[PDB]
């Protein structure tokens, strides 16, 4: 036969093939052979230790066939003498752990590559064990290659991770095809001691879930920032999902590229590639707020982006959850911020109070609605602290004292449901010049089905649709007949947040102000003009006080937008203010009230919150549900929502007033007792409060859930806006607000 220097592909790199497999007592060293098979630029093995393991009467064959059995019913990646080579006999490499050195070096063929290793590993000593005379010699020149892309273009088979930390979530899908070895035992064989709201990763056919990511597939902007894994991703995915796997782990520390490296297992220079090639995964996925978030802070010289990111100032306007989550993320990445807050405090519609006795009480926010991948759900594992799931149970108490029968609850339900599904039907074909108030065309449906039907409802059964129609009005803030029928429920196109609803019985304010914490926050410093026309934003608040910086983000309100209380210079454009014309600003208003003993318990048994049949529709809203606000079951506060048409009838009563109405709906619903008067309450006025004016946005009829995207819109990569009235997919609530935040702190880092 004829035998060959050089390796079978055309352009090899490699002058001399050398054989790092010697397996076999023939094997060709570093001289001729039949064909020299090419693993990639720096790795060959001869024709000789291919037959080794291939041909049946060789002694590597038994290895090799028992290689393949498992290989085959495991993955779906065709075996073959080179995929066994590289999953099998290919050296390990690995870094020196001398922080001055870092060099890469060869493992002999025998050693084993371990976590332990790859964190004690140094020159010249045994792995898994003198001086650092061994660190100055040259790495091996191979080493160097890897860092080209023309290197991964020769590298003939994709790398396949060993023992992954992602493995046991992924159990589903075949491993390759996530980027992990089919013939790992561990990867082949809910991760213990994860939180239960951490599930990073869709299961296959899998949709509907917020934040969830398909552990297969890249998504789009990865795949923008990383277009060398276009053809084939399995690289890449094992990484990304390996870092997930990690940051969900252990939240409450930052994870840096040393953390991964000892869990990147794989033979072969190919592995240089995953460790740079982690490295850049992990900037990418901590600018995008994908992990190393939540309220996680680091010390100066500790920051989470490479001091290229730093280069820039910004002023944010607001300290609510978008500016504080903006503020925070910006400020671990290494970039200067100021946060200047209207208030004298912090929070926004975050506002708790601590004064009742044993319990936290908020006089904003104070429910999760969604707590898988929820970053409500992280940031409370990171400060150990725990939510409250509610339970279902929620009886309509009547006034007059009865308890309406579970079966009008449910059948009145069905009604109202009905009702929104013949609205979703009659939108299917209308723009938005054709659009219609909900509560209009709800009524409209409603009255046309009574004629049709002839049905004959109770005064109660009609009460009872009443009080499903008030819930839909405290959803969106308002009475129906400011809500779009078009667009009401367009964030359900989108997929949101699963699992438990609960309370955050410690309350917001904990995560609000663990965010802030060491910022740099101006407090009664109420913006009053942004002006960008110069190199520099100049921002000046109402007594005259002037700060610049590079770029502005702006989370005010969306009625304070409508107002247009800062003024813009250039103004913000007519497209911009149409979309911020065309969301509702609602408003719900909370009491709460502490009593001297738990005067419900006999008759609500332990159910977390009870509802209020209204008596008339003038009185639809007023106190529909009363939550317990101790899951204990221990203290005695109540709390209760004033939402739809109500919110209007309590503008001119003062707080007194309120408190009277409350306590004769208390004792209307409780007419069968004595209810004792309560020693401590409050009455939120959000609407009346200067800088915030509202609840949460909705869209008003004629308007579109674009609206959101177009607020979100940045101007001339210098102005920015994030809070709850900004994003689209999660409209609302704490969790967008802090979502919108932590967005445009990846497009400010990105410049
Ligand atoms: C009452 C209430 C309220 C008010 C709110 C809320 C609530 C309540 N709650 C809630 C809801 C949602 C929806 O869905 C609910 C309801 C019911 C149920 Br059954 C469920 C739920 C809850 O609970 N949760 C949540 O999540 N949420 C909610 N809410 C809402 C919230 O709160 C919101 O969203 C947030 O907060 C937002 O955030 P942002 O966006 O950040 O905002 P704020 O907070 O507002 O902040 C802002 C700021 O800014 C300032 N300013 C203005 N202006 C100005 C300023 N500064 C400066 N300068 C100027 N010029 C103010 O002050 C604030 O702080
Ligand atoms: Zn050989
Ligand atoms: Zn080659
Ligand atoms: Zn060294």
């Amino acid at each position: 036969e004829k035998k060959y220097r050089k390796c079978e592909k055309a352009g090899c790199t490699a002058t001399c093939p050398v054989c790092f497999a010697s397996a076999s007592e023939r094997c060709a060293k570093n001289g001729y052979t039949s064909r020299w098979y090419h693993l990639s630029c720096g790795e060959h093995f001869c024709n000789e230790c291919f037959d080794h393991y291939y041909r049946s009467h060789k002694d590597g064959y038994d290895k090799y066939t028992t290689w393949k059995k498992i290989w085959t019913s495991n993955g779906k990646t065709e075996p073959s003498p080179k995929a066994f080579m590289a999953d099998q006999q290919l050296p390990y490499w690995v870094q020196c752990t001398k922080p001055e050195c870092r060099k890469w070096r060869q493992l002999t063929k025998e050693i084993q590559l371990t976590p332990q290793i790859a964190k004690t590993y140094r020159c010249g000593m045994k792995p898994n064990t003198e001086t650092s005379d061994h660190c100055s010699l040259p790495e091996d020149l191979r080493v160097l290659e890897v860092s080209n892309h023309w290197w991964y273009s020769m590298l003939i088979l994709p790398p396949l991770l060993k023992d992954s930390v992602a493995a046991p979530l992924l159990s589903a899908y075949y491993p390759d095809c996530v980027g992990m070895s089919p013939s790992c035992t561990s990867t082949n064989r809910h991760v213990p001691g994860m939180n239960r709201y951490f599930q990073p990763f869709y299961q296959p056919n899998e949709c509907g879930k917020a934040l969830c990511v398909r552990p297969d597939v890249m998504e789009l902007d990865e795949l923008y920032e990383f277009p060398e894994y276009s053809r084939d991703p399995t690289m890449y995915l094992a990484l990304r999902n390996l870092i997930l796997a990690l940051w969900y782990t252990n939240c409450k520390e930052a994870l840096t590229p040393q953390k991964c490296i000892p869990h990147i297992i794989v033979r072969g220079l190919v592995r240089i590639r995953c460790v740079q090639e982690v490295e850049r995964i992990l900037y990418f996925m901590t600018r995008k707020g994908l992990i190393n978030t939540g309220v996680l802070s680091v010390g100066a010289d500790q920051y989470l982006l490479p001091k290229d990111y730093h280069n820039k100032s910004v002023i944010i306007i607001g300290a609510g959850p978008a500016g504080l989550a903006a503020a925070r993320q910006l400020h671990n990445f290494g970039i200067k911020v100021t946060v200047l807050e209207a208030k004298d405090r912090i929070g926004g519609r975050v506002w708790d109070d601590k004064s009742f006795k044993g319990v936290t009480v908020g006089r904003g926010a104070q429910i999760v609605n969604g707590c898988i991948n929820n970053p409500v759900a992280l940031m409370c594992e990171q400060l150990g602290i725990s939510m409250h799931k509610f339970g279902e149970r929620c009886d309509l108490i009547q006034e007059g004292g009865r308890i309406t029968d579970p079966t009008i609850d449910k059948r009145m339900d069905f009604h109202f449901n009905a009702l929104l599904d013949v609205v979703s039907e009659w939108r299917k074909d209308k723009t938005q010049l054709q659009d219609v108030p909900l509560g209009e065309k709800i009524e409209e449906i409603y009255k046309a089905f009574i004629k049709e039907s002839g049905i004959q409802f109770s005064e109660l059964e009609g009460q009872v649709l009443q009080f499903h129609l008030s819930n839909l009005e405290y959803a969106c803030g308002s009475n129906l007949h400011q809500v779009s029928a078009r667009s009401w429920d367009h964030n359900e196109f989108f997929a949101q947040f699963a699992g438990d609803h609960t309370l955050l019985t410690p309350g917001y304010s904990v995560i609000i102000e663990k965010l802030a914490e060491g910022l740099d926050i101006q407090l009664k410093s109420p913006v009053q003009c942004i002006d960008y026309s110069g190199d520099e934003v100049q921002v000046t608040t109402t007594d005259g006080t002037g700060y610049s910086a590079q770029k502005v983000l702006v989370t005010v309100p969306l009625a304070l937008l409508q107002k247009g209380a800062i003024q813009f210079n250039p103004p913000l454009s007519e497209k911009k203010m149409k979309a911020i014309n065309s969301l509702g600003a609602g408003i719900i208003e909370k009491i709460a009230l502490q009593f001297p003993y738990r005067f419900w318990d006999s008759k609500v048994q332990g159910a977390d919150f009870f509802g209020h049949v209204p008596p008339s529709a003038s009185k639809r809203g007023l106190f529909a549900v009363f939550y317990d606000m101790d899951p204990q079951k221990k203290h005695s506060v109540l709390m209760s929502v004033i939402a739809g048409e109500a919110v209007a009838s309590v503008r001119t009563l003062d707080d007194k007033q309120v408190l009277q109405q409350c306590m004769a709906t208390l004792r209307e619903l409780f007419k069968e007792q004595e209810v004792p008067d309560p020693t401590k309450y409050f009455v939120t006025r959000w609407s009346t409060d200067p800088w915030i004016q509202m609840a949460y946005s909705f869209v008003k009829t004629g308007g579109s859930g674009e609206a959101y995207d177009i607020i979100a819109e940045d101007i001339q990569g210098t102005v920015f806006f994030a809070g709850e009235a900004t994003n689209r997919h999660f409209p609302q609530t704490v969790t967008g607000a802090y979502l919108s935040g932590v967005r445009e702190a990846s497009k400010i880092a990105a410049f």
